[PDB]
């Protein structure tokens, strides 16, 4: 009597013509209505938790690989998802990679859609209008520095280098692109206590906002972060940010003549190279009254020929099977061959339930070093404190 349910979450849900065209020929395909609502990333996470502590909305749910599922799982929010996994062609092909990043207790409660890591995204006409080499990137720190004081002429509103100082996740993920490139971790390995109150991490605190507080090569990073950063780069006002493969569709979509004239390269880094791991799972609601057909949709979107369509349509962003991403011709690309030989060694935010309330640490950390409120020392002890508290509750 509940129409089958999707929500789209994240900045994928921009595509929606992709969007409506794929769920179309599902209805087609199972004479099964589809509702489909499409939600922006920065409030997505709000309103999925104000649906799922309700008991409503949807039936199958975009979640964020980075720490969503074992949130909800461990509240009884989500239905498991094993006995399908198991019985699945599809399984075998998801890179493995993946599996930890929904699962609670050796349990499966989402199946992985869309993958990526994160790069450095950068402009090549900018670095040329600039005197710069656009293939051969910055590898190091001091090589990214000096390439975005030289880009920068901020009376125009010209910027090298992009920093996102949000209350949302970006601001995170920027912040452990840095300390992961200092050599720094945020949590122990066994996910006990805070790791990132370290000189290693406050290297990472110091330079990530020094970019923007100091050095003056980002926009206003309070207001602004990588997906306004790709937008900019579209206007060649932006010319490196991080991004990665989701960021190609629609940086193309905001101007379809940047086609050619960007391109990715590991993030420069410090002490060790650094990547961050993300994407989206599909995942049912336990409170759901449309579980087989939910999974039915599931399966039907993460299926080969589907998978083969929307790269060969919009190539990106990366899909979570293996046939797909070696089968299609992103390899033909050197953006992709930088991606694929990056990805394996892509650090994961830790698979806990935790972990949202700890990025809005990280978030408030960064902000409030922003915002002249606190040291780069003193913001670090606040915030490390804090997810030392989360984690001890
Ligand atoms: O694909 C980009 C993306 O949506 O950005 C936000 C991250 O939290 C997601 O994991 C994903 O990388």
């Amino acid at each position: 009597s509940k129409t089958l349910t999707i929500w789209i979450g994240g900045q994928v849900a921009e595509l929606d013509e992709t969007w409506n065209s794929v769920i179309k020929t599902f209805e087609e395909k199972y004479g099964i209505s589809v509702e489909v609502q499409l939600f922006g990333f920065d409030t997505y996470y709000d309103k999925l938790v104000t649906a799922l502590q309700a008991g409503k909305g949807p039936d199958l749910a975009f979640a964020d690989l980075g720490g969503w599922v074992p949130t909800f799982a461990e509240k009884g929010w989500l239905e498991p998802m094993e006995e399908h996994l198991k019985n699945w062609e599809g399984t075998a092909q998801i890179w493995p990679n993946l599996w930890p990043t929904v699962t609670y207790k050796k349990i499966r409660y989402g199946l992985p859609w869309y993958t990526d890591c994160r790069l450095l995204l950068y402009n090549k006409a900018m670095f040329e209008k600039a005197g710069l080499n656009p293939d051969n990137p910055p590898k190091t720190w001091d090589e990214l520095l000096d390439a975005a004081l030289k880009i920068t002429d901020t009376k125009n509103r010209i910027y090298g280098y992009g920093v996102s100082g949000t209350k949302t996740e970006h601001t995170t993920l920027g912040y452990m692109m840095f300390l992961y490139a200092a050599g720094g971790k945020l949590l122990t390995d066994d996910y006990s206590k805070a790791a990132f109150d370290s000189p290693e991490g406050l290297k990472a605190l110091k330079f990530y906002t020094d970019l923007a507080k100091k050095y003056n090569v980002s926009p206003n990073a309070i207001q602004y972060h990588e997906d306004d950063y790709r937008n900019m780069m579209a206007q060649n006002r932006v010319a490196m940010a991080i991004g990665g493969p989701w960021s190609f569709p629609l940086i193309e979509a905001a101007n379809p003549d940047i086609a050619g004239k960007y391109s990715v390269a590991l993030h420069p880094y410090d002490a060790k190279p650094a990547s961050v791991l993300g994407g989206w799972a599909l995942v049912i609601p336990s409170s759901s009254p449309n579980k087989e057909d939910a999974w039915k949709l599931a399966e039907y979107l993460t299926s080969f020929d589907v998978w083969m369509k929307w790269v060969e349509e919009k190539g990106g962003p990366m899909p979570t099977r293996m046939d797909v991403c070696k089968k299609s011709k992103l390899a033909n690309d050197v953006k992709w061959q930088i991606i694929f030989e990056t990805f394996p060694h892509a650090v994961a935010r830790p698979p806990i339930p935790q972990y949202p309330q700890i990025s809005e640490q990280i978030q408030t950390m960064v902000q409030r070093v922003l915002l002249g409120e606190l040291t780069p020392e003193e913001a670090i002890k606040i915030a490390a404190e804090n997810v030392n508290k989360i984690l001890g509750a």
